[PDB]
């Protein structure tokens, strides 16, 4: 079933390209022909972006819904705040400074007619720092390993959500979540298509080094509790290494008395590493319990049954 | 009292031997004579296993109830997802590659007539990695120490649960639990019987080294919070040992100075070990609070009544 | 207001003195004159204690309510399990093997008529290990410091609770709690009286070294989250000690070159202590956050207003 | 819009200067001319402070509403307990020993006429321990960095809150919060004004060294979870430094061997530095997870709307 469509867009000091964005979005949604609404979310922009929001609000026959926040909460928080005041169904989330061509929105909607609950974009010809490209590849393989299904582009925010799934993510107790991955978790039928990607024209990058670390750290912590087990494994490796050094130095003690001058300090020094190993494995044990606590306080569903058959 | 019985079996990419498993389970249930249902749970198998589930569905007069998941959650999650859509009573959990002979299911049901709420299986002549056998023995002694009652083999998925106990597991908020251990905790009358063991045959084992570590960490976390207190005790031992060595070395220093050349650094090391021990103590204290958090978030019923009498 | 009284007693392999305990409790409650009920809780006793429970249940005109558990849960858990099936009001909790003379129960009830919500026993002439007496004194001063009121005897289990407060502790999300201290937390009007203490006659001590550590460790963790801050303080002390040693060795470097032969190892070893200190303060920071988590997951009330006055 | 106003004041053993405080507050409220109420909150004061509360109660035509607690919970808990039984709007929090002149209360109320939801006080010419002044400056720069908006002095209890915002704090499950910081987080329109500062005079300060450490740790935990990520960054720096030293020392060893006698222990120390760094990384990972635990157990509303418009 398809009804009133709503497109939710964040914005953060992007008033330079904003009027062109509004014109292109209006043209695309009018070309779609289905009844439409627009919800722009201001994340406490410094400049006169809220002023343009109010100006768009005053303009009659505009389906814009102006919402501005008291604080820069983070983008994902802004998409979620837009999710709070959704109307109709088939929520469309789009970039602010036209990094994603809005003209593609009907195609997603068209593919939304196929029946897929989640619609994603490949976003081909993506360009970034080569180290960041390698990080994207490794996190993509990690997320497809953990989830058991491959999803092309995580960083792309051009996505479509149905009303039931957006309600489901409204209900969840999670804070500081990653919208695409959480939506993919609550998916019955998902798909992805390629779309053209264009560089930022008037606007500049609003993701600093600290913001980059925060966003992919948030993504990795929202993904799984696996990395804590890695700490336990590293501790186990260090402990076995320390024990091997201890037994080798016992062999040396059985051998010539002075090894590398006085190896006496070495006799305790190696077991210091053993103690370090022990402390690391202790960290691992704590980590696993913390992981469990996290898995229980998120109230993540246990099984999401795809289908059931009776005789 | 015993009624309509249903058997819940997980599956993950076991279509190779699956039709023979279905035939043997149907034959065993028909030989039992009691009204029966079968529930296969697919954990998002890669191959055409869901296809065989649907094919069994269309088969006329089938008691199969095929349930398909959206992803590979893991085994215990699949058993509990099957537990969600159970009917009747005396739920029996089997394997997907005939490692446990299904022909033994009436015997459990027969012992279910005795009145035991949990009926476990002693796996006889079980063969595995000798290190893994030693790990099984140490976990068995740990669980019998903690529970105060010894049970044969926790690892066996062949087990029997009554409807009240399965409801008890259904109520809890605990994510990533171990079904047999939790059932043993929430038990009124438990027993165990020996059963023959067979290999995977055509099928292969799916539990890898990482999956083995994950599951045994899961079971130790689900059983008790004791190991954090064990860490605190180990830290206490290291701290007291370090302090004793420190005082002995300072006594030797006061007794004589020229006995060694660099014994000074020995006292320098003698304190840092105490620091390391003290650091472990911190771990212990931290751990205990997380223990409570765990005990507080899982919402475990503190007491369960074995048998209540109201005199009048 | 006063109605049907109930006395809840745990038991754990104490069938040797059990019949005499039942006779004395029945005599005392009959002497009280108020309508009475008795609830004995078996903590999975090995011997034929459940057999005596059933025998007492079969005996007509007995207000005993026989409840036995599937597992040795711990005593406090057994008192809580008795708390589950309470009837009437003024719950009386008593020791099993007559360490506390039951003949004093009406006096508590008599003082319960004064209006105090919580009734405690001093339990004078208490005898135990001198180290354990010192531990009792220090934990008593700690609990009176933390709570801001003094309460005589924590280890004494002869206590009286009203129905509202027992309902309050039933409602709480806490697991493995300490009944007397938790009751004192939810107190509007509390009091304590001295009572005679008698040694165990037929029964032996059922608290081993491991059980002793478990019980007072449970008490201290249920009391406050203060001990985690002690970790941070000791980390700060070790860090400042390491920094002092580092600056003294810099002074020595300014002084004669070789101090105690080669002090370069000392130079780096001081900063090793510095790193250890830093790690300990990290421990402290984690500890504080865990403390907060514990305080919020317990759902402990924030203020318990004693009284309000309007103009 | 501004209506009936109430002033909430904590107290803990401040009966020495209390009658003068009550007289000055009554005079200031009468000079204001708006309908007014006073709520004193006693945090289980040892001396006869509750007695003076009751005596003020019996006093005819008094707007005082005396509330007495069963124990010394602490300050912030007492302010929020007073927040429980508030009436009207524009709640003002004062001090119990006249350190902040009550005569300034109408000015806040006057600035409350401007429309600001939060009205804070700049405590001018404030004097304290120079180390504590430096601590105040560093916490101020930290909070203005995290919030993105600079506020004068967090430590001042003289502040103004509107009824919607006080309801917002009343709704949250957070135990042991810092009221001014939380109010600044849940703010629509905030401002600050300078006010004269006076000493405790007859009264003494109640915040001891342990209480100071407790409160500033409370405020840093209530503000942000940043310091755990700072610990992870410090660990990363130590790890990379240790690895660099290790590779430099092995390069020097390959270049020459007889340059030193015991350079071996140098590499031995270098690797354990890397281990220490890794341990700090472990702290970082754990603390981040605990951060999430903190965020989702406190149930903070992720977004708050400054101003919503529905075009039509
Ligand atoms: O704190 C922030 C930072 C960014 N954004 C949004 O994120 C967009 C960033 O767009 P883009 O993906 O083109 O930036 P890039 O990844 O190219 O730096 C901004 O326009 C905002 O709408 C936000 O809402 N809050
Ligand atoms: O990711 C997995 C792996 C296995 N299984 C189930 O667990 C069984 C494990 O089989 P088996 O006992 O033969 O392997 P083992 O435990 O001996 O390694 C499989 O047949 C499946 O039914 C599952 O549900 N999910
Ligand atoms: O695991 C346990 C241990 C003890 N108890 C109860 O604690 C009592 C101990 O009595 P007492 O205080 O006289 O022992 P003591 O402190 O003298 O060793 C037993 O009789 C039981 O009722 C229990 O219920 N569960
Ligand atoms: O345990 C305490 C200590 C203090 N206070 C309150 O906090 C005030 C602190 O006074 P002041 O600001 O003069 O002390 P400072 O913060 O300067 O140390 C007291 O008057 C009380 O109203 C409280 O509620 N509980």
């Amino acid at each position: 079933p398809i009804k009133k469509v709503s497109v939710v867009i964040p914005v953060y000091n992007e008033q330079e390209s904003l009027p062109e964005l509004i014109r292109r979005t209006t043209t695309a949604c009018e070309s779609l022909g289905k009844a439409w609404e627009i919800l722009l979310i201001d994340d406490g922009s410094s400049d006169s972006s809220a002023e343009l929001m109010v100006k768009a609000s005053q303009e009659a026959d505009s389906h814009i819904i102006s919402i501005l926040l008291n604080r820069n909460y983070g983008q994902h928080a802004a998409i979620m705040a837009g999710f709070s005041h959704v109307s109709g169904d088939l929520i469309i989330t789009l970039d602010a400074d036209l990094q994603n061509p809005p003209e593609e929105i009907p195609r997603l909607v068209a593919k939304a007619d196929e029946g897929f609950d989640v619609v994603g974009t490949v976003r081909q010809n993506r360009q970034d720092s080569l180290f960041r490209k390698s990080a994207s590849k490794i996190i993509n393989l990690l997320i497809q390993r953990t989830t058991g299904k491959a999803m092309g582009d995580y960083g792309c925010m051009l996505r479509a959500y149905r009303r039931p799934i957006i309600d489901t993510m409204l209900r969840c107790h999670e804070r500081s979540t990653f919208i695409p991955i959480l939506a993919n978790i609550f998916a019955r039928r998902a798909t992805e298509i390629p779309v053209h990607h264009a560089e930022r024209e008037f606007g500049d990058s609003k993701y600093s080094f600290m913001r980059l670390i925060n966003l992919m750290y948030d993504l990795v912590t929202c993904l799984t509790t696996t990395p804590l087990r890695l700490l336990s494994l590293l501790g186990s490796v260090i402990a076995i290494g320390g024990f091997s050094l201890s037994v080798l130095l016992i062999v040396l003690r059985l051998a010539l008395g002075p090894q590398w001058a006085a190896e006496g300090v070495f006799m305790l020094f190696a077991v210091l590493f053993t103690f370090i190993g022990a402390q690391f494995i202790g960290m691992g044990l704590l980590g696993e319990y913390i992981g469990r606590i996290y898995n229980d306080v998120r109230a993540r569903p246990r099984y999401f049954v795809q289908q059931v058959i009776y005789p």
